[PDB]
């Protein structure tokens, strides 16, 4: 379930991170226009760019202990004022998660796809509620 799955994308972090990450940017070619050191890139570049690897492995490990700390896939509420508090929008996270469900359900892997997709709008409501654009 969704708390195994937590188990399953940490021991593997950098690669799961990375490679649901480029889905991401991939699926939605128009986000990668917000990161202007990505564009003009390919997957295996990317992979080459040291503030690549390092960014999104902390956002995911930001993801799963979030994650780690929900109930019934409902994250909590401080945990999201801290990340709007941190130094975006809804719209994007939700896109996000989009990928991270479709990545799952394209694996070989049991992961809860269903429990990602309710975390994920979860989260977004979340930050929402908790005062993000
Ligand atoms: C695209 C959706 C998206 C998601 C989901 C996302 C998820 C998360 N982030 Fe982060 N982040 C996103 C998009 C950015 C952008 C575009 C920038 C610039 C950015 N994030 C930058 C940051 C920065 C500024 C410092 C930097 O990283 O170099 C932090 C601290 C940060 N993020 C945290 C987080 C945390 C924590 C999460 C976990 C919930
Ligand atoms: O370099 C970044 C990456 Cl790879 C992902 C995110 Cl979410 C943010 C930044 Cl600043």
């Amino acid at each position: 379930g969704f708390k195994q799955d937590i188990a399953t994308l940490r021991g593997d972090l950098r690669t799961y991170a990375q490679d649901i990450f480029l889905a991401f940017l991939n699926k939605y070619p128009d986000e990668k226009r917000n990161f202007k050191n990505y564009v003009g890139k390919s997957d295996q570049e990317l992979k080459s760019m040291a503030k690549f690897g390092d960014h999104t492995e902390k956002v995911f490990n930001l993801m799963m202990e979030v994650a780690d700390r929900a109930t019934d896939c409902v994250p909590l509420a401080s945990d999201a004022s801290t990340l709007v508090q941190m130094k975006l929008t809804t719209g994007n996270f939700e896109k996000l998660f989009v990928a991270l469900v479709e990545y799952m359900r394209a694996s070989g892997q049991s992961f809860d796809s269903q429990s990602w997709d309710r975390f994920g709008k979860n989260l977004v409501s979340a930050l929402s509620s908790a005062g993000m654009k």
